[PDB]
């Protein structure tokens, strides 16, 4: 098996804007999750060669990871905070799709997802 190229993280032609939500998504949400004890499997694209997962990209057609999300936020790749929230949810659900209920890695994603939901609950929407 061979990996796909990572998701795009930079497009010089896309319009750029900074919002309080995007700022919070990067400075608080991504930062908090990145430092979580369970973060390390999700900090870069799944390397199915290095991890000996030859069917991963046969099953996962929309890969996503927090290293990509970090780059997207940093490059002003997102226009809407919802695009970022969706990438986080793609990352969590990818793990659920590839693995099985009760798997350790699925419990780890579930814990990260709970933390994620607690943090976006406090998203600044002009407070
Ligand atoms: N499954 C994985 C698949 C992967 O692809 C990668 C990766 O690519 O990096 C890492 C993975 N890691 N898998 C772990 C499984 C258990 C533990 S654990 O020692 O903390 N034990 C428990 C037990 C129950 C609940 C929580 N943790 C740590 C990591």
């Amino acid at each position: 098996s061979m990996n796909p190229p990572p998701p795009e993280t930079s497009n010089p032609n896309k319009p750029k804007r900074q919002t309080n939500q995007l700022q919070y998504l990067l400075r608080v949400v991504l930062k908090t999750l990145w430092k979580h004890q369970f973060a390390w499997p999700f900090q870069q694209p799944v390397d199915a060669v290095k991890l000996n997962l030859p069917d991963y990209y046969k099953i996962i057609k929309t890969p996503m990871d927090m290293g990509t999300i970090k780059k997207r936020l940093e490059n002003n790749y997102y226009w809407n905070a919802q695009e970022c929230i969706q990438d986080f949810n793609t990352m969590f659900t990818n793990c659920y799709i590839y693995n099985k209920p009760g798997d350790d890695i699925v419990l780890m994603a579930e814990a990260l997802e709970k933390l994620f939901l607690q943090k976006i609950n406090e998203l600044p929407t002009e407070e």
